């Protein structure tokens, strides 16, 4: 779509001269993997593509109809001949202003367990190196290029904070995401629950992300693991649990 983990991407994203309303910058091929060899490289101004440099071209670009009152963000993805692409927050800078100390962003946790997690984030420059913390201890110094990285020793059902930073470079601030961890020997209570008043007077419709051996969810209560909203009469601010097999989870958060 915007970008797979498999495609090498370019390094050593250089913007080498600013103009009134063009930039001119310099970047180096992709090291080899042996799959998903690096056919061309696609340019792109805030998301949206400006020219396109074949393999065998110098690793230069004059990009046009870039404003430099503005700030921006500058990113170059790899191109396989299956069109399959690099992601940008593996080469990518941002230019403008006084953009020099700006630091990672979008910080994410995916693929949580009850024992680790996986953090992304967004550079500003993607040549820096970046520092994760959790719950403000570094865990792991990460090379340049590198957007994600897996995080352990976590205990279960347990809150952590993680942030990223990167450490200056030497010539040849950063946000943060909170997150739960799974529970160890019981089911998990479901996420984003909201709640807003139904189609008729004195109703009201709670709804909460399904948690993808579940059984269904209590609030009366809801019989099947897909679902994902409840519909009560009052006549006839709580919490959510899930069911499963033999026991119920713990309650999420109150909304």
């Amino acid at each position: 779509p915007l970008g797979s983990d498999n495609v090498p991407a370019p390094k050593h994203l250089t913007l080498e001269r600013q103009l009134n309303k063009s930039v001119l910058i310099g970047w180096s091929p992709p090291e080899p993997v042996g799959y998903n060899l690096i056919d061309s490289y696609h340019v792109y101004v805030d998301g949206v593509l400006k020219v396109t440099v074949k393999a065998n071209e110098r690793t230069r670009a004059l990009i046009e109809g870039v404003d430099s009152t503005r700030p921006h963000r500058i990113s170059v993805r790899s191109v396989t001949q299956n069109r399959q692409t690099s992601r940008d927050a593996a080469c990518t800078m941002i230019i403008g202003r006084d953009t020099a100390h700006l630091g990672p962003s979008a910080v994410r946790a995916s693929h949580i367990t009850c024992s680790s997690a996986v953090i992304s984030w967004l550079p500003a420059n993607s040549n820096h190196q970046h520092v994760v913390c959790v719950n403000n201890v570094e865990v792991r110094t990460v090379k340049p290029g590198m957007y994600r990285h897996t995080i352990t020793g976590l205990a279960p059902s347990t809150q952590y904070r993680v942030t990223v930073r990167a450490k200056h470079l030497r010539a040849v601030p950063g946000a943060y995401a909170d997150f739960r961890t799974l529970t160890k020997g019981l089911p998990d209570p479901p996420q984003e629950i909201q709640l807003e008043a139904g189609p008729q007077d004195g109703t009201i419709l709670v709804t909460w992300q399904p948690v993808n051996p579940v059984t269904g969810y209590a609030v009366t209560d809801i019989n099947s693991p897909t679902g994902d909203h409840a519909l009560i009469d009052i006549g006839k601010a709580v919490t959510i649990r899930t069911k499963s097999r033999d026991s119920q989870s713990a309650d999420s958060a109150p909304i």
